[PDB]
DNA sequence: CCGACGCCGCATCAGC
DNA sequence: GCTGATGCGG
DNA sequence: GTCGG
């Protein structure tokens, strides 16, 4: 947190982007440069010195000088202030209300919490359910939470098929102290890209964790990602944990490691790695790596046994999932 | 100066 | 129904 | 908003 005051800005800044301006590119800038100050060993003492870094460029450089002369933003100042906006990005806190429905919400004039839950029958699937549990999806997961809920996945698995292998990916793999959420790979001899085998191979794992009462929300479903709502079973005159993000993607079996580099992540890691792989005649998504032609269409996959051969490919030296937190 | 900015699954809608 | 575009989020 | 060519 040597630059936490810096990096808050652009990540508000960033945040303002998106959910108001709906400028996607504005947003991924400003993340980039928070992301890269963040990594930045020195406390910054001026703008020029922050425009030294890649992603820092000139505005953020005077915003930066601003800040450190002031302790504040005027820009940000000013947006604050804005009932406006402040009501688009409060909105946009619930999970499954984006830019496009917190403005349209706003029009409406609902504006509040207090107005979502009088306009419940406003509010799609998704939406409902992350109003339901607004406070629960603010709270961070204690890794000793994610320790058990690990062993509870883990095990409810291996009794569906031991053949399963669900392993932890996100924050969590990047040993985060504390997570969002719970992200889980999950593979099955049975599914390759080569052919599947056995169908309903994601919806019985997701079945075998309701039926013991982990599940409890469904937020999206198809054959091979979940996104839910799960929760810690507790014991006796004890509160209730609270309610938790729970997201799983079935990956073919001989893909794992473009799966678990992916699911590693952070999303900006992910998009730097998948730039620099451009840059070196590679695309990169969750399956496979591919070169691309002299005209630039993806060819055929190339063989990969291991999450370094990904790296080797691009020249780029191997960095544990701990290094990746970008 | 300017184009390019990672790549994709699921829910929902429009148009047919 | 299907296809394609869009919103949202992984 | 930033940058590479
Ligand atoms: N725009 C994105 C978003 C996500 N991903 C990948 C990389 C990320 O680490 C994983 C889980 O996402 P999540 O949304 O769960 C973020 P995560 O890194 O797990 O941190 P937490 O906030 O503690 O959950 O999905 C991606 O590639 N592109
Ligand atoms: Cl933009
Ligand atoms: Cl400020
Ligand atoms: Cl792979
Ligand atoms: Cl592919
Ligand atoms: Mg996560
Ligand atoms: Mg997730
Ligand atoms: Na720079
Ligand atoms: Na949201």
């Amino acid at each position: 947190t040597l630059n936490g005051g810096i990096t808050d800005m652009l990540t508000e800044l960033a945040n303002f982007e998106k959910n108001v301006s709906q400028a996607i590119h504005k947003y991924n800038a400003y993340r980039k440069a928070a992301s890269v100050i963040a990594k930045y060993p020195h406390k910054i003492k001026s703008g020029a010195e922050a425009k030294k870094l890649p992603g820092v460029g000139t505005k953020i450089a005077e915003k930066i000088d601003e800040f450190l002369a002031t302790g504040k933003l005027r820009k940000l100042e000013k947006i604050r202030q804005d009932d406006t906006s402040s009501s688009i990005n409060f909105l946009t806190r619930v999970s499954g209300i984006g830019p496009s429905a917190a403005r349209k919400f706003v029009d409406e004039g609902i504006k509040t919490l207090e107005d979502l839950r009088k306009n419940e029958d406003k509010l799609n699937h998704h939406q409902r359910i992350g109003l339901k549990y607004f406070g629960d999806f603010e709270k961070r997961i204690p890794r000793e939470e994610m320790l058990q809920m690990q062993d509870i996945v883990l095990n409810e698995v291996k009794k569906v098929d031991s053949e399963y292998i669900a392993t932890v990916c996100g924050s969590f793999r990047r040993g985060a102290e504390s997570s969002g959420d719970m992200d889980v790979l999950l593979t099955h001899p049975s599914f390759t890209s080569e052919s599947t085998k056995q169908p309903k191979l994601l919806h019985q794992v997701v079945e075998q964790l309701q039926k013991v009462h982990f599940i409890t929300d469904t937020l999206s479903k198809g054959e091979t990602k979940f996104m839910g709502v799960c929760q810690l079973p507790s014991k006796n005159d004890e509160k209730e944990y609270p309610h938790r993000r729970i997201d799983i993607r079935l990956i073919p079996k001989d893909q794992y490691y473009c799966g678990v580099l992916y699911f590693t992540g952070s999303d900006i890691f992910n998009k730097n790695m998948r730039a620099h792989a451009l840059e070196k005649g590679f695309t990169i998504n969750e399956y496979t790596i591919r070169p691309l032609g002299v005209t630039g269409v993806a060819g055929e996959p190339l063989p990969v046994d291991s999450e370094k051969d990904i790296f080797d490919y691009i020249q780029w030296k191997y960095r544990e999932p701990k290094d990746r937190s970008e």
